[PDB]
């Protein structure tokens, strides 16, 4: 329907608000620090610290994004209600090094 | 002519790679975060520190990014060839604060 | 007295654990990282943002350190009953600039 | 000798200065703020970031700190030549949680 995918659209904005209003945060070498939203779709943009840990460990950033995101109890709600995660991770030098869709389908077995 | 046009795209790609690689840099209470391109506009992402100033001097911003972008030799050639400079502002939340094109015709009289 | 002694050494540590709850804080230019106590004296450490500033303001700093702890309240009537703050300064290379005493003295005329 | 406590003395004043001259420096969750020196002591502060790990990991720190001074080409023969390192870390409220000396004697066996 037009009216469910207004609703999901209506979830996104405010979530990225909540969320928005508690940056920055560190999660070790992720430091969060801004939360938009676009659509059905909560953006994450994070820089993971490539200067401090000398490393760029791109199978495990993605890994620990789609377990760290399907795990949450209010994320995975969310993802099987319709609403969708971009995680966005830059280097020390504000480069793009990870830019991935996390969805409903992505908790699922295949 | 298409090739100007590729020619601006190709400058505006360089120049973001060449800023990009002494990220981040701090002026006062401006910290440049990120640099990309699009077409011909070369696009820069600061963190305006709303925590540590306690003000949001959005007149002042927008007043001497203009100033600033115009004044200095290297961007003020780039702009009058066709080059654009996007300058996006966040406060301390990585909430959107400002975002204003920088173009040849922002240095002239009018 | 013995007894006025160990109040002012009781206040200087109360006061110390009060404020490095909050840490860090930015004012401007300046980061508030450390805060102790040494018998009566409150010891402020601060970073003052040398690389984003490009200037090493000292008479500045000193002025407008003696001026605020003066004209802070609480501040005003600890010194004047004989607790004093030492302000202790560095750069972006944690090298010291500053390390100054402010009494209840230095917001006297003179 | 008299003459050998000079020599250590001006060898920490100078390996501090070399140091404090990169800073601040980050190593995971260590960032390494200032570096001073006492008599034959080179004194090393740094942040470790207790906001972003949500864990005090004393034992390993210490373990780490001892491991890596020791295995360290030029500090372990500094060492040897009597040379100490002081390790001071502090939490995310600059509140100091190690405060550790490392001799010649640490990389022994005991
Ligand atoms: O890693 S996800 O499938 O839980
Ligand atoms: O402020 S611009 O017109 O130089
Ligand atoms: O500057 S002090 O004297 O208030
Ligand atoms: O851990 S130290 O003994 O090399």
């Amino acid at each position: 329907n037009g009216e469910k995918e207004r609703q999901l659209e209506l979830m996104a904005s405010n979530r990225a608000g909540v969320l928005s209003a508690g940056l920055p945060i560190e999660y070790g070498p992720l430091k969060v620090m801004r939360i938009s939203s676009s659509k059905n779709i909560v953006e994450i943009m994070m820089i993971y610290n490539t200067d401090a840990t000398g490393a760029k460990p791109t199978q495990e950033l993605l890994s620990t994004s789609v377990s760290k995101y399907c795990e949450d109890a209010t994320v995975r709600n969310q993802l099987d209600m319709g609403l969708m995660y971009r995680i966005k991770i830059r280097n020390s030098r504000g480069q793009l090094i990870i830019d991935e869709m996390v969805t409903a389908a992505s908790c699922q077995p295949q």
